[PDB]
């Protein structure tokens, strides 16, 4: 499955970092991308794992707004 | 000695943090302040132990353009 999540304040490499591990610590999480220039990030993940509610508490545990 | 370098392209506490760990581990500095509002970094040292050339280059080594 593919979840597209719009995050605001990835201002960096080390932001798309931190968001990317945040998300590949989480089992079921297959894979993740952040596109820093227009703050989208691609989830890959089986859904019988993961919800996307766990991604987007990831997301904002590391400090930014999922919107 | 105070020395204080104009920093383009940290834009973030991970930039922050970054750039004062890189400058923390030269010998001869005794600390470093960014301040990410107007891109301003602070570094206390010994002038007899360390050059601004060394301090310069290990920010540009972390990806930053000093002005
Ligand atoms: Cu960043
Ligand atoms: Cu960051
Ligand atoms: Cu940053
Ligand atoms: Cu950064
Ligand atoms: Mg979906
Ligand atoms: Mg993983
Ligand atoms: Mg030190």
């Amino acid at each position: 499955s593919q979840e597209i999540l719009n995050v605001e304040g990835m201002s960096c490499g080390h932001c798309k970092s931190a968001v990317e591990s945040a998300l590949n610590n989480i089992d079921g999480v297959t894979s993740a991308d952040v596109n820093l220039e227009n703050g989208q990030v691609s989830v890959q993940y089986d859904d019988s794992k993961v919800a996307v509610s766990q991604m987007k508490d990831a997301i904002e545990d590391q400090g930014y707004d999922v919107v």
